[PDB]
Order: C-alpha cells, then structure tokens, then sequence
C-alpha cells in the first residue's frame, strides 16, 4: 500500500470514529455532527500533508531495516498514520485560531474558516479548540495500550506549548519588549532594534519548527520504538535548522510571490512582521535606507508598502538569501552525517525532509 | 494549615515554576514573562475557587479516615492543590475564549481580558490557549511519577472535550438544527421548537457540569487514590444534577440580578440564549404569550428586552423554580444516601458541594 493512500484512508477511519463517538457518548444530533464533519474536512484536508506523511515516512524507513511480523508492520504504519493526523489536526487548530487572531482573509486560495457564512468567529474559536481536543481523543483511543503513549503525549504537549509561546513571540514582534504591558495600548517599534537575527530565530524556532519538523520526526521514532536508536540532540538541531530555512522561504514569498500562487495576499509589511526580509534589510542598509524603511513599514497605505518592496528589491536580498542557503546546506549536510553514526536510515529520512523543503 | 491558604500558596509555587521554566527552557525575556504573569493573575485569580477547593476538600475528607504518614498527607494535599489549579486554569481558558466569542464586556466587575488595552483579541486568543497548555505542563511536572497520572490526564482530556462540545451546543442553541450549515448565515429560530428541557439539559450538562462538578470531585478521588472506594455512576449522576441546578440559578440571575451585583450586564435575552427562563416560560405560556415572546426575544432593542422580562415576571416562574428546586433537593439527597453505601465520608463532601451551590 502506497503511503499517501494509507494515510488518507486512516483520515476516514479517524473521522468516522470521532463522529460515532460524539453520537454514542456525547449526545450529538446529526446536523451538529454534519457541521463538525465539514469543519474537519475544511480545516484538515487540502494541503500536502508534509507533517503527517513525515511520521509515516520515518516509520517506513525503520520497517525496512528491522524484523517484524506483517501484522506488526501494519500496526506500526497505522499508528504512524494516526500520529500524523494528530499533527495535522494540531496544525489545523493553530491555522484556524491564527487566521482569526490576524484577521486573515484567505488561506490556500479559499476563505479562512471563520469567514464562512455559517461559521463566524463565535463558533470558529471553539471549532479550533475542538480540533486540538480531537488530537488527544485520537491518542487515547488508538494508543491506549501502547508502550510509547506517555512519551508521545508528553512530547505532543511540549510541542503544543512551544507553538503557543512562539505565537506570542510572533504577534508581539513589532512592539518594544520594554513597553509590553496589558494596561497600555502597544505602539509599533520606531527603532526596530529588536529586528535582529537572534530574535527572528526565536520567533521561528517556537512558532513553526517544533510542530513542523521536530514533532513529525520524533513521533515517527516513538511509534516505531526507535528513539533510543538516534541521537536526540542532533534531531533537535537539524529540525531547527531546516525549520528556520522553511520559514525564510515563506517570508520571502509573502512579499514576492503573486497572490494567486501564494494562495493569499501577503500582509507581512502592513502587519510590521519581524520577517527575514526586514531583519536582513536592516542588517545591510545605510542610514538613508533605514530612515526610509522606518517611514513606510507597518502601514496599510499601498504607496508605503510599495516603497518597502522597492527598498527590498534595490537592497539585493537575493544575494544574502543565496548566502544563507549555502550555509544551511552545509550545516544540514553536516548534521545528516552526524546522524549516520548511530542511525544511517533515519539520516536518509532527514535527507528526504531536507530535499522536500529545499526544492518545493 | 487551612485549606484556602494552602491552595493560594501553591498558586505562587506553580506560577513561579511555569515562569522559571519559560526562562530556562523557552528563551523568554523578562518583559514577556511579566506580561504572562499578569495574564495568569488576571485570568486565574479573583473568584471563589470553588472548583479547585473542591479537589482539596474531597482529598481532606479521605485523609481524615485513612492511615497515612504526615509526609504522605502533605503530598496528597499538595497534589490536590495542583489538581485544583489545573481546573481553575481550564476555567480561565474557557472564560477568556468565551468572552471573546461572545463579545462580552465585563466579568466579575472588571473588563474581559481581551478588552485590556495592551492585550487585544489577537493576543487574548493565544493567551487563552496558553492557559490550557499550562494545565498539562503542571500535570506532567508535578505528577510525573504518580500512579494516577494516566487516569488524571485521560479524565482531564475528556472533560475538556466535553466542555468544548457544550460550548458548541450553547452558541448554536438559538438556531434550528436542520438549518446548521457552514455555507449559509444562520437565522435565529422563529418557532423555538428546540427550547425544551431535554435540549436545555444537554447544553448545560456539557458546557458547565463536567468541568465544574464532575472533574473536581473525581480529581479529588484520583489524587487520594480513592476512586475505587466510590460508585462512579453515582458521582456522575449527582454532579449532573447539581451542575444543572447551578446553571439554572445563573440563568435566573442573568435576567433578574442588578448588573452591579451580577458583575455583568446580562444579555441572555438579546443573545436569544436557550435559558431556563425561556424554556420554562415556553412550557407554561398561552398562545398570546408565546407570540409576544417570539416578537421580542433575541433583539438588542431595550424596549423588546423589557417586554420579555415583563412576560417572565407575569408568568410566575418563581413558582416553577421553587418546584424545580424542591425536586432537585429530593434527588440530590437520594443520591447522597446512595453514596453512603460504599463511601460515607465522600457522601459528606458531596453534601458540602450541594450546600455551597444551594445557598450562595
Ligand atoms: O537499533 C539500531 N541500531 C543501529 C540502527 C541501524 C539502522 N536504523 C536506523 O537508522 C533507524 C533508526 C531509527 C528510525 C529509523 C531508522 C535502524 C535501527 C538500528
Ligand atoms: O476504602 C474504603 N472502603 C470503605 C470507605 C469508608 C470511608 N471512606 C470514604 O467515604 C471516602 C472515599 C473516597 C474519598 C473520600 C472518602 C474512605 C474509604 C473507605
Ligand atoms: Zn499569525
Ligand atoms: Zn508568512
Ligand atoms: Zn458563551
Ligand atoms: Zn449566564
């Protein structure tokens, strides 16, 4: 069975399980079950399933170099699928809530869930909550007798929290830390002194890397009973590196990818995001360029957004990007080599993860 | 040590733990730690701590009739305190998010968290997320080697999900089930055919009773290693009963308690809530009264709200309330007696829970 087709079949099984349980234990009626079914399909389905399929892929690598009964292979693959759907539903939680937080309009070329006419923010906040609760309902049902249950739950928990922390880093990234105060309306930074590589790196590490790269890799190890076969510090370090590279691409596209290809009109400039373009610009700009930037960044006015985009074009940030990229390729390959010491076949799963990130 | 003073001391300890961990493992800076500290104090502190103190109280009852070393008593009480704070933080999660969902203005005589000038909805949705993640960080840290950890996590998980389900029942309670559809803007019901006691009961059971009564009672049993000493079906049945009574009081106050005593301007009528007043009214009204109700319910217009309040006064719902109350007193006392069979001292903790609900 091809990995993708196995993974999508399990979606159906998990969906049927969750909804049958709502009926039989939670007194749901058919119409509210239908609403939740559509919510699940709309918020969970339609991407590439890179995160979920990572769990499956790691697990397949382990199976190919380990002795198991056929029924144990199926069990392990089914577990990887379920584990993968937990990460996919965790993302869907965060995407629903983040879209509401940010006033987003579109996502993957369709309206954000909260904007559906029969949804509204009042319901969508709660729907987002449900999406995360379903992660835990999955885990407890399918992994009830599994030896990895505790470690999986504890890991999941920590990634979740890290992601929420990162969300806090992200939405506060345009304020001056020393002015943060629940009592006082927050001004945008005027100096941009916190648009640094170290600061940028923290936002991304927490907001994106833990749930996108670390979790899928380590969950693939946990369901395979393979974690003690790899050096975990290396898994952490390579995840953070690749996850950083992923976000830098996403930042570059926000500004330069046409909206019909992005699936989104990008607003990073208008939202004054601590983006890789702004940090990297500020790291090479002269005084005049910096002042022009401060006079136009973080304002909805299209003329002002056009000025910042001009500044970024003239600043030759493609060069700094290719230099960043070259250094990431070096470090990732170094970490892949280090991972060959104890786990050559895991190393190759990491290599496929890096290739799919590096190309797309 | 008095139970309240122990419980509030543990808040400080848990707060210091969470924030020290953010610094030492999550790269937080002092200002963002300060923001989270204030968020925690603002959203977790200031109520009666009925839910959290329930866990402590159950545990104290067990200690008084069981043999333990002094250090084991302290351990058990500390665990009950931590367990209690998990429920208190779970409530704070739901209160933050519900206030945003509903456009609430005030809560306990102060502004809702999202309305704080330096917060905003963009941050508060995420702050609400954090509040729930902290429940799991507590549990994993303080209960890592505890024999009850799995059952506590599994219970917590199920209550959480039930509460989110109930929130869905609540916010959809004024729509016709057969019209629910994410694609189509939802009209308010015109027939009010779903304002029934069975329907009302489901909203409340899920939205409120599981996290307010069932969870605190059963968590008190789990930390005490006492769950196999009580009949769990009876704990469920008495929790649902008391939790229903609690909500009926809350519904009655929304409409009749002056806003300075409520801590809130009540909007149940304007929001067209499936409230005990509306259901009970509809269960005794004549044709004329029903038509007048349909012509004024669920509309912000103060004249229209005043009409509904008049209808409720003239309808003599105090009588149906005293009849409801008498029946609840009967059933609760019956269940308390049933609980004396296997667990007399637990029965008394349930009796204190009922008294504190019945009087306040
Ligand atoms: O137990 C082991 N010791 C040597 C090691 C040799 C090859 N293996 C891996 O590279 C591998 C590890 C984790 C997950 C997927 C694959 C399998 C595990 C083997
Ligand atoms: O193991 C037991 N069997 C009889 C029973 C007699 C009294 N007990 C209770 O009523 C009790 C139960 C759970 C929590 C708090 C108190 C203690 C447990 C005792
Ligand atoms: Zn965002
Ligand atoms: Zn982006
Ligand atoms: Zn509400
Ligand atoms: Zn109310």
């Amino acid at each position: 069975m091809a990995s993708m087709e196995r993974f999508l079949s399990v979606y159906d099984e998990v969906q049927a399980f969750l909804l049958d349980q709502l009926q039989s234990k939670y007194e749901i009626d058919p119409n509210r079950a239908r609403y939740l079914r559509i919510m699940m399909d709309t918020t969970c389905l339609g991407g590439k399933y890179f995160r979920g399929m990572t769990v499956v892929n790691v697990a397949e690598g382990f199976l190919a170099v380990t002795q198991h009964d056929e029924a144990t292979k199926e069990r392990i693959l089914h577990d990887a699928c379920v584990g993968g759907w937990m990460i996919e539903f965790l993302q869907a939680h965060y995407l629903v809530e983040d879209d509401i937080m940010d006033g987003s309009v579109m996502r993957r070329g369709k309206p954000c869930w909260y904007r559906f006419p029969g949804v509204t923010t009042q319901c969508a906040i709660n729907d987002g909550i449900i999406l995360k609760s379903w992660t835990q309902i999955m885990a407890w049902h399918y992994f009830a007798d599994r030896p990895f249950l505790k470690d999986l739950l504890c890991l999941f928990q920590k990634v979740d929290y890290a992601t929420a922390v990162g969300q806090m880093y992200d939405v506060t990234s345009m304020c001056d830390s020393n002015k943060l105060d629940p009592e006082v309306a927050q001004p945008m930074t005027t100096d941009f002194a916190e648009f640094t590589p170290a600061i940028y790196k923290r936002i991304v590490k927490y907001k994106t890397t833990f749930y996108t790269y670390l979790l899928p890799l380590v969950m693939g190890l946990l369901v395979s009973e393979a974690a003690a076969s790899v050096e975990m510090n290396l898994v952490e370090r390579v995840a953070h590196l690749i996850g950083e590279y992923f976000q830098v691409q996403d930042d570059v596209m926000d500004c330069f990818t046409p909206p019909e290809q992005l699936g989104k009109v990008g607003t990073d400039i208008e939202d004054a995001k601590c983006s890789w373009l702004a940090v990297t610009f500020l790291g090479k700009a002269n005084a005049a360029q910096v002042a022009e930037f401060k006079a136009n960044y973080g304002e909805k006015d299209p003329a002002k957004v056009a000025v910042v985009k001009r500044l970024y074009s003239k600043a030759n940030l493609q060069a700094d990007f290719a230099a960043y990229e070259a250094e990431v390729v070096r470090e990732v390959e170094s970490l892949i080599e280090q991972l060959k010491v104890k786990s050559p076949t895991f190393a190759e799963s990491v290599a496929v993860v890096w290739e799919k990130t590096h190309k797309r």
